C-alpha cells in the first residue's frame, strides 16, 4: 500500500 501512493505520487499533479 506505500508503493501503491508512492508510484502515484508524480500522477496527483499531471491531473491536479
Amino acid at each position: 500500500w506505500i508503493q501503491x501512493i508512492t508510484a502515484l505520487a508524480p500522477q496527483a499533479p499531471a491531473p491536479f
